[PDB]
């Protein structure tokens, strides 16, 4: 699919490593911020800054 890609667009179904105490969960491309400044939010609600290291799309 990608390797560090960002071909992630606002509505996309992905799996986000959002803390190290979690690990990959599953989260919600919502936007594309300032410069690359993805935004993905978990169903938790908590809306934070993805980088294609931390996003990988069926993959």
């Amino acid at each position: 699919s990608n390797a560090m890609e960002l071909d992630l667009q606002p509505g996309d179904v992905v799996k986000v490593l959002e803390s190290a105490a979690l690990g990959w969960v599953r989260a919600r491309v919502i936007r594309v911020k300032s410069g690359g400044r993805v935004v993905v939010q978990s169903d938790q609600g908590r809306e934070f800054t993805a980088r294609g290291n931390q996003v990988r799309l069926i993959e």
